[PDB]
Formats: C-alpha cells, sequence, structure tokens
C-alpha cells in the first residue's frame, strides 16, 4: 500500500511537515533516516520490511495527528524511539506500515523542584543522563547502561540498568506520563486511568498507544560514585569459580552496590569483564570487595571515583559525559541476536563451566551476568508489569555479533545462541521459562494479526511468551489493552492480544 496524496495532504493539513515517503534509492533522506536508528545490522537487509513513509513529529499534537492520519488509511503503525529492538519491531512489520520515529521528541525537561523530569519518548538513555548531569550532580535516574537506547521502547518495557539494585527499573520510576491512544487522545495518567497507566509501565512498546513523554521521578546520587570496568585473562577453570562466587556476591551485595559480568571466550582464555558500581565512595567500594570478592583481584588503581555521569558515561564504554549526548554514536556497528534468561535458583559451577566451554568454541559470543535482588526483591511483582522480583536472582543474557564479513556465518552464530539457551534450559526458571519484554524474542513466537483463525486464538498463542515476560501481570495487561487499544490498532508480533 502506498503513501498517497491523502495520507500526505493529511500531515501537511495538520502540520507535521517533517516525513519521508518510500524511497528505493540509498542517496535519499528516506533510506538514510530508516538505517539512522537501526541498531541491529541484522535487520539492515535489503530484503527486510520497509516503510511507506517515514514521519518524524515534533510535538504530542503532532504526534497525535500524525496517528490520526495513519488511521484513515490500512496500514500498521510503527513507533521507533532509539530503534534498539533484538527484534527491530519498531522499523518492520509483515503488512504495510507507516514508520513514526520520535527522535524530535527529545527534550528533556528537569524541575529541581519537585526534582522529577518531563523526558520526551524520543529522548534517549543518553539524552537523558546527560540532562540530568547537566542540572545536578545529586541526581541521577535508574535505567539502560546503552546511552543510544530510547526511553520510547526502554522504559515501556521496564529498563534495567546498574542501578536497578538501588531504585528498580525506570518503569519503577514513572510518576506520570503522556500517552497518545488509537485516536490520538492525548491522555495524562488522571487522563488514562490507572490500569493503563500501570500497563504502560513494562507492558511492552508498541502496544498501548504513542507515549508522547515520560514524567520520572529523579532519584538521590552522591556527588562521587565509584565504578570499575577490569577484564580478567583466565582460564576456564578461575572463570568458573570466579562467576560461580559471582552469582552470590552479586545478588546478595547491598543495594548501594552493583557488580555484572560480561563473560567470553577464544579456545586458550576466558575473558570475564567485571563491571562495578558503587553508590558511594572508593574506599568503601574497594574496602567491600577486598572482603566480599577478594577473589576478583581488583587493586586500588581499578576502582575510579567520578560523578554519577561519569560513572554511566564511563561504564557504557564511553569516552566522555558529552558522548552521552550523542544518540547516533553505535556501540558496536554489529549485528547480533540475544536471548536472556532469568533465574529462581543459584546455577551450578557445572553450569557456569558449560557456558565458558560453549563460549571458548564460538568467540563471537558471550553472556551478560547481572544480579537481582536488593531494591529489586523489595518491589512487589505486580507493582508494574515487569514480574520479576523476590526470587529472581540472576540475568543471564546470551549474546552473538558478527561483522559485515562474518555474515555467511550467520545462522551458525544463532546455531551456537540456540545451543546455549537449550542447555542453560535445566538451570534457570522452569513453567515458564521467563523471559523480558526489554529483550523480546520472537523465537518465543508471534501472532500474524492478519491471521483471523490465530487472531481468534490471540491471548492463548500469546500466553507462551506472555506468562513469560509478565507471569501473573499479563492478565491485567489485557484487560488494560482493551481499555486503551480495544481496536488493536497498536500491534506487533508480540503485542498484548486485546479482549475481542
Ligand atoms: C526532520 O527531522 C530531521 C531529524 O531531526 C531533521 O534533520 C536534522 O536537521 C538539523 C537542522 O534542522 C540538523 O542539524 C545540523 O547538524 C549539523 C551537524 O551535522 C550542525 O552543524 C548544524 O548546526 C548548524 O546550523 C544551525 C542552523 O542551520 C545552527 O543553529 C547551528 O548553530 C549550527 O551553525 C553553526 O555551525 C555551523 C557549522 O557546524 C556553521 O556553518 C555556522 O556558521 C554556525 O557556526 C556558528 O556557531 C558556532 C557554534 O555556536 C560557532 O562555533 C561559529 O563560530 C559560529 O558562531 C545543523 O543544525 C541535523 O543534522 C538533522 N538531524 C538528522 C538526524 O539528520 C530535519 O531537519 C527535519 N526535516 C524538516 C523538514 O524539518
Ligand atoms: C541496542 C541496545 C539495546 C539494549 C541495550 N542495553 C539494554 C539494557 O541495558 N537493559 C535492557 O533492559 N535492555 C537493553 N537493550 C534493549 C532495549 O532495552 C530495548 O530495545 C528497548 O526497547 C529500547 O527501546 P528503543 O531504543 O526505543 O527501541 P525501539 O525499537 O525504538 O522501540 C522498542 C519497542 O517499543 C516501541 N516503542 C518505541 N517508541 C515508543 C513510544 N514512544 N511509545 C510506545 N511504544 C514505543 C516500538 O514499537 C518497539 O516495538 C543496549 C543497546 C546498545
Ligand atoms: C552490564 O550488563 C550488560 C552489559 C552488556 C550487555 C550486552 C549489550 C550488547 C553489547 C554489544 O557489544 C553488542 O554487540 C552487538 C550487543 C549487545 C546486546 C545486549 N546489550 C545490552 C548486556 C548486559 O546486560
Ligand atoms: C492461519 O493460522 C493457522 C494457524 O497458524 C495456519 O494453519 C493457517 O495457515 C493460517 N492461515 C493463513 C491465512 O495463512
Amino acid at each position: 500500500a502506498e503513501a498517497g496524496n491523502d495520507l500526505l495532504s493529511c500531515l501537511t493539513f495538520n502540520g507535521v511537515r517533517n516525513h519521508t515517503v518510500f524511497s528505493a534509492d540509498s542517496d535519499s533522506d528516506f533510506n538514510r533516516f530508516l538505517h539512522l536508528s537501526i541498531q541491529n545490522p541484522l535487520f539492515q537487509n535489503s530484503l527486510i520490511s520497509k516503510p511507506s513513509a517515514i514521519i518524524l513529529p515534533g510535538s504530542k499534537e503532532e504526534l497525535s495527528n500524525t496517528i490520526r492520519c495513519i488511521r484513515k488509511g490500512s496500514w500498521t503503525i510503527r513507533l521507533r524511539s532509539g530503534g534498539h529492538s533484538y527484534e527491530g519491531l519498531s522499523y518492520t512489520s509483515d503488512t504495510p506500515f507507516i514508520l513514526i520515529d520520535l527522535m524530535n521528541l527529545n527534550r528533556v525537561s528537569i524541575d529541581l523542584e519537585s526534582e522529577t523530569a518531563w523526558v520526551e519518548s524520543g529522548s534517549t538513555l543518553g539524552e537523558l543522563y546527560y540532562a540530568i548531569t547537566e542540572s545536578s550532580s545529586k541526581l541521577g535516574f535508574t535505567a539502560g547502561w546503552c546511552p543510544t537506547v530510547g526511553t520510547g521502547g526502554h522504559i515501556s518495557g521496564g529498563g534495567f540498568g546498574m542501578m536497578s539494585r538501588k531504585y528498580g527499573l525506570a518503569a519503577d520510576n514513572v510518576v506520570d506520563a503522556i500517552l497518545i491512544d488509537a485516536n490520538g487522545a492525548i491522555l495524562d495518567r488522571q487522563a488514562m486511568g490507572e490500569d493503563v497507566f500501570w500497563a504502560i509501565r513494562g507492558g511492552g512498546g508498541g502496544v498501548w498507544g504513542a507515549i508522547y513523554a515520560w514524567k520520572i521521578k529523579l532519584l538521590p546520587v552522591p556527588e562521587k560514585v565509584t565504578v570499575f570496568r577490569v577484564t580478567k585473562n583466565v582460564a576456564i577453570d578461575e572463570a568458573t569459580s570466579l562467576l560461580h562466587k559471582w552469582q552470590f556476591v552479586a545478588e546478595e551485595l547491598e543495594e548501594d552496590f552493583t557488580l555484572s559480568v560480561l563473560g567470553g571466550a577464544d579456545e586458550k582464555q576466558v575473558w570475564l569483564t567485571m563491571l562495578g558500581f558503587h553508590f558511594g565512595l572508593k574506599t568503601v567500594a574497594k574496602s567491600t570487595f577486598d572482603l566480599l570478592f577478594p577473589e576478583l583481584g581488583l587493586v586500588e588503581e581499578d576502582y575510579l571515583e567520578m560523578s554519577w555521569g561519569e560513572s554511566f558515561a564511563y561504564l557504557a564504554g564511553l569516552e566522555t559525559v558529552s558522548q552521552l549526548n550523542n544518540r547516533f554514536l553505535k556501540f558496536d556497528e554489529r549485528a547480533f541476536k540475544t536471548k536472556v534468561d532469568l533465574t529462581k535458583e543459584p546455577l551450578p559451577s557445572k553450569a557456569f563451566y558449560g557456558l565458558l566451554e560453549r563460549l571458548s568454541k564460538e568467540p563471537n559470543g558471550f553472556i551478560a551476568l547481572n544480579g537481582f535482588g536488593g531494591q529489586m526483591s523489595k518491589i512487589s511483582s505486580d507493582f508494574t508489569p515487569f514480574p520479576h522480583r523476590s526470587g529472581t536472582r540472576l540475568m543471564v543474557e546470551y549474546i552473538v555479533a558478527w561483522n559485515q564479513s562474518e555474515q555467511k556465518k550467520k545462522t551458525e552464530f544463532l546455531d551456537w545462541l540456540e545451543k546455549v539457551y537449550e542447555f542453560m534450559k535445566p538451570f534457570v526458571s522452569k513453567n515458564p521459562r521467563l523471559g523480558y519484554v526489554n529483550h523480546i524474542d520472537l523465537d518465543l513466537g508471534g501472532i500474524d494479526w492478519g491471521n483471523k483463525t490465530v487472531v481468534n486464538n490471540a491471548i492463548e498463542i500469546s500466553r507462551s511468551w506472555g506468562e513469560s515476560y509478565f507471569l501473573s501481570n499479563y492478565e491485567r495487561l489485557i484487560r488494560a489493552k482493551t481499555l486503551i487499544d480495544p481496536n488493536n490498532v497498536f500491534n506487533h508480533p508480540q503485542s498484548i492480544p486485546p479482549m475481542a
């Protein structure tokens, strides 16, 4: 379905002047803006789905009207903030679709009196973090480490980061927000009601409508926090020992502490990158690990004291705090597919050993280990759609990324990742095998919203990944879905089905 004169005239009429139409060209602005926020080259392929038009609204009413104009046609709506969807569900779709890029909605309004902020859904974590440190040295916010990840889909799915052990997810700290429904109705928390305002805070993106802006509570942070990023080159024996003890240390640390691990291997050596964050000074930080985790062999020089801003930039591997404010800094430029696990029981050494052995078989693979507990276990499972709280111990994350040179090995890389996930099945959560909506996994299945045979059973088919992402909260998400989008205008392969 083309993007005809009706759609365009509708946009022109409504003052939404920033938009381009599909172009087979490569030198075109369309293709440029399209590939501008494709954060997973896995989907840069010339055979993937491409929008009939890309619209870049610059205000909440332009956003409202954009949705209104698209509703006059049959197009599927696709919202994009940072475009970091692991499945590229913000710039792809089986059916002809319109791409609503929210990058022009990147304003952060910080209020130092209430210590809250109105973050436009276009604003990325980085641009947000920058705004906060630009305004205060005693304020921060909890969310992912990826500075290019947009708050649009990030906070919509939850938002887990290095401070979540201290403050919970991003969505755990949303006090208000502006959602724009299928009719372009501009709704605040009071207008949308509690069932929906609850849903949008971890229920997923591209499901409830277009978040125009988030109102977050800004969080206290000492003017000096401590972090370390130390890569240990060890053998598999030591690596297992370190990982096996890590899970306990990491999960049982005080909320003022976060210890995350990035593991990979290559035949000979196993490399474990230790990412440390302390909600306080260096001496206390080092004292703690010197006691709890002396095996890391971390030294004084390893611990860096810096502002909270400097720390989230440092942790993200950025050169400077200014780079937090750069939304177009690709952090790898490599295609990838990532599966995640959540643990209820501790993991046997054999699990880390197996993981490390499997890793040593494929250098392009690597695991990310995150501890829960602390503040994550104090927030109710039903406080927000994100269920995994008290009881959840670790977030294990299996990634595999490659170069354009290695595009041929594609299927092989995915094969490895499939083998690793299968290998971990006994050691992780079961019935259901839990997942995280911001780590959306189309392998868990999907829904063909064009197939009425399936659409009639959308809720049960969706159960597979639904209870996996949201567990018991899945029920309330369906009531909330029916209230704000019964027509299922906002959908994607793993969107919450409305009651029909
Ligand atoms: C649809 O949405 C898309 C996405 O948002 C829009 O595309 C964006 O369009 C932006 C402009 O509208 C564009 O910003 C540009 O970014 C470049 C860097 O790539 C930047 O250099 C440009 O900024 C200059 O120009 C603007 C005005 O055009 C000035 O306000 C600004 O101060 C900059 O001018 C200064 O630097 C220039 C060289 O960098 C000098 O030539 C100029 O003289 C001036 O220098 C003075 O100021 C300096 C610093 O203050 C000082 O050192 C010096 O001595 C002088 O005093 C430009 O803004 C984005 O690149 C683009 N974004 C993307 C992702 O493509 C698009 O516009 C929308 N479409 C529609 C229809 O609206
Ligand atoms: C690329 C990348 C992803 C990361 C990174 N680090 C993460 C981390 O530290 N913790 C995590 O929890 N997740 C991490 N991820 C994955 C991201 O969390 C997810 O990819 C988030 O969805 C990020 O959102 P965004 O960058 O905006 O991706 P989009 O593709 O634009 O959107 C995702 C999803 O949400 C819908 N959507 C977008 N915008 C809106 C608005 N404003 N309103 C409602 N819904 C919206 C889209 O349709 C899409 O379906 C580290 C890196 C490098
Ligand atoms: C501190 O905790 C973590 C640290 C790093 C990661 C991996 C990171 C990533 C880093 C890459 O370089 C990359 O290459 C394509 C892909 C990805 C996919 C997931 N993304 C989030 C996950 C974590 O949970
Ligand atoms: C509709 O869904 C069912 C179940 O997946 C499938 O068997 C059938 O082929 C689908 N029909 C269409 C329209 O493709």
